[PDB]
């Protein structure tokens, strides 16, 4: 229900957005994320990195805005979407893991 979503649909849809380094070390902090703590995100991070590949896990869901963690050029970076629940018709494939 929750799904992971494609950086072209979440970039657009997020008000804010957190730039990580590899070592998982905050380097940038834009938009709503920069009232949003950082507590819990650095271990999600990680674990959604073996998890998702240019899709965006849900790696921080408050009742106000929800984060999705993104593979980016060398880097991670995590877009909050406000709940963003509106015109969610199209699917992101599971991945062509075979």
């Amino acid at each position: 229900m929750k799904s992971s979503i494609p950086i072209t649909e979440v970039l657009p849809r997020a008000v804010g957005s957190l730039t990580f380094d590899e070592n998982y070390n905050l380097l940038d902090t834009s938009g709503v994320a920069k009232v949003i703590e950082k507590s819990p995100i650095a271990e999600i991070i990680r674990k959604s990195n073996a998890e998702l590949g240019r899709l965006g896990y849900s790696v921080y869901e408050d009742a106000q805005y929800i984060g999705h963690a993104f593979k980016k050029a060398g880097h991670f970076i995590v877009y909050f979407t406000p709940k963003n629940k509106n015109r969610e018709g199209v699917v992101p494939p599971v991945g062509i893991t075979n």
